[PDB]
């Protein structure tokens, strides 16, 4: 059972990126995590020890994000370059630019199949490419702002997308058809979506200081957590799921807020960093954060629990 909280206390600083990080995430393995930064690099450190293991280098301008592949060995990072490059980890060679978008790309994900990569950008579209070829298979007119966050449900089947435009939409993949628009205001801007990992919620952050868990085939909310600070950035939310079952999720106070997710209670505040926390990722097999801050600050740090 979920017990009363977490007690995450701060095990790793990792310091190296220059300029601020963007995304941090876990590989599924479980054996490294990935950094992405303004400094246009990547770098891999060891999920355990926090031992920095290699930089990735190749875009030419600054990275906003980066995601595994379901087999641990390929990141793909998401350029104001306008491209996206797919890497081989182990060689930290570049197999593949995706060239198409017509400004910054902000968002990507692989889907479990890990045969396509869904991303979004500053030019108000998505994009869905092969991995293998790195051919733009559709490009999708899908917001009338830049797209925040895009991701697969655990099938594949499905996209959710977010943008500044205020809505949220569910998409097709096979055909690139919107199924329905979850959220349709203009205001606030929606800065974060993904799926929970059985693909039957959706977590959405407003820039409005507020996530909601809403129900997909229902189109309705379920729960809302607040208490943080959120009205300028695209800050990842996570499903914590090792332990007890949290939300968690960085803030513009300098803290990462856990929220028990039944009862949206908060249930610990991580304090340590010197500016926004902008990202968090939650390891796959043990209850361990990696949470990642803005210019002043520049690190990421490495927390673990007892639950
Ligand atoms: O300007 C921002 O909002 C900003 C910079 C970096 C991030 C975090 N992020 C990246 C992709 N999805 C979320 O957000």
């Amino acid at each position: 059972p979920t017990p009363v909280k977490p007690n995450y206390a701060l095990k790793f600083t990792l310091a190296g990126h220059t300029k601020a990080v963007s995304s941090v995430k876990f590989s599924p393995n479980g054996e490294w995590l990935a950094s992405s930064s303004a400094d246009k690099l990547i770098k891999i450190w060891g999920a355990y020890d926090g031992k920095f293991e290699k930089t990735i280098s190749g875009h030419k301008l600054g990275i906003s994000d980066v995601a595994w592949s379901s087999d641990s060995n390929l990141l793909v990072s998401a350029s104001d370059d306008k491209t996206l490059k797919i890497w081989d980890v182990s060689s930290g060679k570049c197999l593949k630019t995706l060239k198409g978008h017509s400004n910054y790309v902000f968002c990507c994900n692989f889907n479990p199949q890990s045969n396509l990569i869904v991303s979004g950008s500053f030019d108000e579209s998505v994009r869905i490419w092969d991995v293998k070829t790195g051919k733009c298979l559709k490009t999708l007119p899908a917001h009338s702002d830049p797209v925040s966050a895009v991701h697969f449900n655990r099938d594949g089947s499905l996209i959710v997308s977010s943008s500044y435009d205020g809505l949220c939409r569910i998409w097709d993949t096979a055909s690139g058809q919107c199924l329905k628009t979850l959220i349709d205001d203009d205001n606030p801007p929606v800065s974060f979506v993904k799926f929970s990992p059985n693909g039957k919620y959706i977590l959405a952050a407003t820039l409005d200081n507020t996530l909601k868990l809403w129900d997909y085939s229902k189109g309705k909310c379920l729960k809302t957590y607040t208490g943080h600070k959120n009205e300028k950035y695209c800050i990842f939310a996570n499903f914590s799921v090792t332990g007890g079952k949290w939300i968690v999720s960085g803030s513009e106070d300098n803290l990462v807020y856990i929220w028990n997710l039944q009862t949206k209670e908060i249930v610990q505040k991580l304090q340590g960093h010197t500016d926004v926390v902008i990202s968090t990722a939650c390891h796959p097999t043990e209850n361990i954060i990696a949470s990642a801050a803005l210019e002043n600050d520049k690190t990421i740090k490495l927390w673990k629990s007892d639950c």
